[PDB]
């Protein structure tokens, strides 16, 4: 009893939607698909849509589509993402090579919000807080996120915020070269391939995401992959011996103890003005080695975030088998798990 679609071409391509979704109007596009805002009749709400491009042209594609579809209908949070609702044209496994993803619109992402407007320290903590409220989730579910930034923060009018992008294609080399911001929130570790790298690199992105909020201005924006480094070591100080033999890789260990060593600043002297309470979280969170950083659990007991935090009301999630993640398939057979998936899926109570 599946609903009835109607055809159209919104951007390049044509989209193929259930009747209930109207006013579709085009909101970007790229290598991962297109997005299109709209109106969900049957709940009154404002949604985007994404629809996946190319989803299984390769055993690659095809099971980056499947992990995508897996995190999105894992996410039950306030502050993270979730999957109002996933639908393909085809009426069987056969037809299948379609597939649509649905939405909340926040309307902006985090990126506007400190540009056209002045936050106050108290608004920094109701940001910060969500973030990492819903951070205690993803990571709870051993989730990794490994690229937040203020573009993959979705906020509306009344300042909530909701954490998007999972399962995303990769950056390319190109695509971390240079001055862009695509690199400046991320964790030296992972930026250089230091070592395994874990959760603890969502934390260093909070770091610099809450330090831009509270100073107006990026924290590392370095003009290509050594800069940076630089500009975060000259921060932080240099590597001590601990951190050194934690370096996997012989080659990115050797570039560092070529460099001058220098001491940790005092971060009072670097974000005058800063709340007391919020320099020190600072120094929680801008840790050189991983192992020390402090964690979203840890964060949200943190003083900085007295007038937020409740201990009852900051959820875990439930348990995601990610067994997937080490098996190896054919397109047809990622292909046909992804539409496992999509019929499986089951609306949201509201
Ligand atoms: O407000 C929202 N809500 C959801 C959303 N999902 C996506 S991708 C996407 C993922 C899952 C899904 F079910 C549905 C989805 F649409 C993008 C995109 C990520 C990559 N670039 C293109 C769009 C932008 C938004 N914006 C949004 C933001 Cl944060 C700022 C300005 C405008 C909008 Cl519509």
């Amino acid at each position: 009893e599946r609903p009835t679609f109607y055809r159209q071409e919104l951007n390049k391509t044509i989209w193929e939607v259930p009747e209930r979704y109207q006013n579709l109007s085009p909101v970007g596009s790229g290598a991962y698909g297109s997005v299109c805002a709209a109106f969900d009749t049957k709940t009154g709400l404002r949604v985007a849509v994404k629809k996946l491009s190319r989803p299984f042209q390769s055993i690659i594609h095809a099971k980056r589509t499947y992990r995508e579809l897996r995190l999105l209908k894992h996410m039950k949070h306030e502050n993270v993402i979730g999957l109002l609702d996933v639908f393909t044209p085809a009426r069987s496994l056969e037809e299948f090579n379609d597939v649509y993803l649905v939405t909340h619109l926040m309307g902006a992402d985090l990126n506007n919000i400190v540009k056209c407007q002045k936050l106050t320290d108290d608004h920094v903590q109701f940001l910060i807080y969500q973030i990492l409220r819903g951070l205690k989730y993803i990571h709870s579910a051993d989730i990794i996120h490994r690229d937040l930034k203020p573009s993959n923060l979705a906020v509306n009018e009344d300042c909530e915020l909701k954490i998007l992008d999972f399962g995303l294609a990769r950056h390319t080399d190109d695509e971390m070269t240079g001055y862009v911001a695509t690199r400046w929130y991320r964790a030296p570790e992972i930026m250089l391939n230091w070592m395994h790298y874990n959760q603890t690199v969502d934390i260093w992105s909070v770091g610099c995401i809450m330090a831009e909020l509270l100073t107006g201005r990026t924290l590392f924006p370095g003009t290509d992959h050594i800069d940076q480094l630089k500009l975060i070591l000259r921060l932080v100080g240099t590597p001590g011996a601990e951190l050194l033999k934690k370096i996997s890789s012989e080659s990115a260990r050797n570039y560092i103890q070529s460099l001058t060593q220098m001491p940790k600043m005092n971060f009072a002297n670097v974000f005058i003005g800063a709340n007391p309470l919020a320099v020190d979280l600072l120094e929680k969170m801008l840790v050189l080695d991983s192992d020390k950083r402090i964690t979203a659990a840890q964060a949200l007991a943190h003083a900085y975030f007295a007038q937020y935090h409740d201990p009852d009301d900051e959820p875990v999630a439930d348990p995601y088998d990610q067994s997937f993640e080490s098996r190896d398939l054919l397109i047809d057979e990622w292909k046909s798990l992804t539409y496992d998936e999509v019929i499986s899926f089951v609306p949201p109570p509201l």
